[PDB]
This record gives structure tokens, C-alpha cells and sequence, in this order.
RNA sequence: CGUUACGCU
């Protein structure tokens, strides 16, 4: 089985527990090196029909998956409205991703979408 | 190992 990326956070890295206000850019000393290192089970929303993936998890984006952005079809899309246009509107859409991407290729997940394989 | 393409994001 698995435990929530939401909850492992909340419980061994930061103490307190994640609402839609929380900004991790201020936890972000210590959740960045607690992070970094970890294999996280990436579950796509169901409407994405998509079967879930495992990635090493490199850190923390920079901004939260409101203000992050990337290109798609040709657009510049914030990971928050890419998820929502995808029948997905984020719990947490002022959070910060969970960056697996390389240095030359961004991969930014939502933390409430990913957990730990226990 | 490299380059495209396509996903992913």
C-alpha cells in the first residue's frame, strides 16, 4: 500500500498540516534536502485515464503550481489551469510541486497527486 | 551514447 505525499509531508518534514493557504516557499530550508531523494508513485486524476508512475523526486519547484508555467500546444499554461483544462482542478493550487524533472526537462507534479509505496 | 518525433509536465 501507499501513504498520501500530502500527509508524509505534513508528518515528518513540516509539523503542521497543509491547507489552501500554506506556503511552502517558507518550509523550504529543510523540505527541499527532506524531499530530494525520495520515489514517489505519480497517480494522474482519473479523468486523464492514465496509469499510474513512479519518479525520483529532485526538489521543490520554485513557485507554486499557480504561478509555474510551462509550454503546451503552444501556450504558456500554469500547472494549476493545465490540470484544471484537464478535468482536474487542484485542491492545492497554491502549493509547490514536487520537481522530477532533469536539468534540461521541467516535470513538476502536484504533492496531493503523488505518494509513497510503503 | 547521439538526434528527431511524440508523450509527460
Amino acid at each position: 500500500s501507499s501513504m498520501p505525499m500530502i500527509e508524509y509531508l505534513e508528518r515528518f518534514s513540516l509539523k503542521a498540516k497543509i491547507n489552501n493557504t500554506t506556503n511552502l516557499d517558507y518550509s523550504r530550508r529543510f523540505l527541499e534536502p527532506f524531499l530530494r531523494g525520495i520515489n514517489v508513485v505519480y497517480t494522474p486524476p482519473q479523468s486523464f485515464q492514465s496509469a499510474p508512475r513512479v519518479y525520483r523526486v529532485n526538489g521543490l519547484s520554485r513557485a507554486p503550481a499557480s504561478s509555474e508555467t510551462f509550454e503546451h500546444d503552444g501556450k504558456k499554461v500554469t500547472i494549476a489551469s493545465y490540470f484544471h483544462s484537464r478535468n482536474y482542478p487542484l485542491k492545492f493550487p497554491q502549493l509547490h510541486c514536487l520537481n522530477v524533472g532533469s536539468s534540461i526537462k521541467s516535470i513538476l507534479l502536484p504533492i496531493e497527486l503523488c505518494s509513497i509505496e510503503e
